């Protein structure tokens, strides 16, 4: 409210707002991703558990906009959330592809709300950005990068057999 | 690579090579410094420590400029690395100041890129730069000040007995 | 100095500044291929360790090699630092090929010292490399080509197969 | 005897026998340097510990010398031990030179029998030299550098003050 | 001797000497092939650690056997140890296969002296083997006929990939 409220502009109020429902998507897009590898026909234990821990890394950012909304004075707001893109997901290789292109999504909503902010002269808003969300999405994009390069590699002739050496060797935990 | 490079300039990956140059050279010059003072007709223990801690620190800026570098898909280009500026160092007061001035330059360089990133609108670079160079910075800097009054009380008119004491009871350890 | 210095000749001074700047040349040329496996169009970790291990063992070889000097009287000189002979370093097999060429290099350069050494007759000289490099770099190298012939057996008609489980069943750790 | 005697030769053996006597002749010269630093009119205690020290290394190099020439089937044969070179020992830089002078003596003693060795094909001795005598005496050498520069840096205009302060500062344990 | 002989045959005391030379010549096989795997040109450490530890279990095996023509009465002769049959032991295929061919031998020689002392009514003879050698042999004959399984399995279309994960995957401890 208005007894706390200082330097906290109602566009980045909602673009705050916006951004919950962008990482509660995202959270919802892991959860089919996970659910999808567990099927008993796909059976990637490692990939399903890469992405069910990703939907809870979402999660966690939505909940932490929303604590600093009310620190802020502002007002949550929820809208529907949008179902994921697909209900299958393919090969590892077009799953890691769409994850990565989620998370340029994210991370230019970041951007798009840190330059928001700045314009706004919002310092405490551009430093939460940087302090809880530009350098963990970097590093995310990195090793999803990574990945892509190593499941590229696999691929060669034999597609099966690198996709079950890539769960095995590098995710599986 | 363009696979996961986002909001990175060709201007702020050019700078970056050239920083890990410029730390790369420091890095150089503490190591000459350090064995300078560890030469028999100079003999300074904890001078020679203090300089080669510092060669050690400078290496590890490098290090943490080379991994961001890659998390951010741009590509590290190495130069030549010039040799230190001087063989024989002096007085731990003509090493010390040698060492703000290098500082002051250092200091200078991640000033410059940090005002590219601003106007690149590039706030990952800007962070990382504020997280874990400038405040580091700005601390060395005032210890080798402080260091330098010291010194330069010490000289008075028995310079050779204060030169032992500063590294006896301030910088031995 | 002449205070301490005994048996000690320019030839062999020389040649040990000549060989500090070829481990710090060497470990220059680590450096760089252990961020070239850190690019995420590479994304190699274990690749990336073992050479950034290269890198350190290099560098702990110049620092040994600067505290014998001012132990025999001798005085340090540093020249400028080449940078490596490659930006990008090709495919683990074509790594581990320019490493062997390095250390065989290193370890003629030791060679060569040892044989003037015996030369000069100065048998501190010779026990220093015989104990703190000779087989250091026997081990170093035997190691490599034991690595190589294991990549080389892994090439097939699977390359990128190969290149990933070498990486995942050899080097990571 | 020449029951186990291989390879060894009666120039090496007498030789270590003249080494010894050496070894013996430094222990007592230790000892008379330490007991004079410790009289009532010098009371140097770090001065008196660092010399008592040193006569019992050398004792103990006297001993090494002695075993291992019944390891290799010689004969240890003993000659009267002459009397330091001095009765007093000036001040605590003297006493630094004089103990450097002694120790180069030992280093070209331990050199030449090396050497002697080498031109005798005595692999054995050359190895027993250089493992247990030439980079100790390298060391201590350096050591005694790196005093004599802090004591002649502390003379200055006050040397009663710097000789206190350097007892107490480098040397008192 | 005969203060101690009883019931020990002229034929087994001479059938348990030829045995020992057996089991030597056996050990002297494992030896060899063990080295060759630490080729740097074969470099297959789980292959060579598996060999050089029989080496050792077959010396033990030979142990075994001199203790016992001791307790016995009998008196160890020794002869010529043949060299192995190979200088170079070929694919670990091949190496497997050697080796299973050399335990059959064993194995019939194990048997034969079992026999003999059934005929000779030697039953202390009999249960050593039973005891210490027959049920031993069996168990590695099966060892190495399921590894001979997997190598031959992993041949297909890709030789050297399957010969690394054999060593890497089964073998390397
Ligand atoms: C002279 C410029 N160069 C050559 C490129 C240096 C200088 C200093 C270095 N210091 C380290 C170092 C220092 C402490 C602990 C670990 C390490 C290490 O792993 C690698 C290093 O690499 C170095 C290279
Ligand atoms: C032959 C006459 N000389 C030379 C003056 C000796 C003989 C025996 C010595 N034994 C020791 C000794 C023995 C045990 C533990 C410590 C020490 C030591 O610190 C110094 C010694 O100094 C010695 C000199
Ligand atoms: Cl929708
Ligand atoms: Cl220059
Ligand atoms: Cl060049
Ligand atoms: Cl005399
Ligand atoms: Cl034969």
């Amino acid at each position: 409210s208005s007894q706390i409220r200082q330097n906290y502009s109602t566009e980045v109020e909602a673009a705050v707002n916006r951004l919950v429902n962008l990482y509660l998507r995202a959270s919802y897009t892991y959860l089919s991703l996970g659910f999808y590898f567990d099927r008993d026909d796909v059976a990637l234990e490692g990939v399903c558990h890469f992405f069910r821990e990703l939907a809870e890394e979402k999660f966690e950012g939505a909940e932490r906009l929303l604590k600093m909304q009310n620190q802020r004075g502002g007002r949550a707001l929820f809208q529907d959330l949008q179902k994921p893109s697909q209900d299958e997901w393919g090969t590892t290789l077009d799953a890691m592809k769409a994850a990565i292109v989620l998370e340029k999504s994210l991370n230019q909503a970041l951007l798009d709300l840190h330059a928001l902010g700045s314009a706004q002269a919002d310092p405490h808003l551009c430093d939460f950005l940087e302090s809880h969300f530009l350098d963990e999405e970097v590093k995310l994009i990195k090793k999803m990068g990574d990945h892509l390069t190593n499941i590229q590699r696999l691929v060669g002739s034999q597609a099966g057999l690198g996709e079950y050496l890539f769960e095995r060797l590098t995710l599986k935990h």
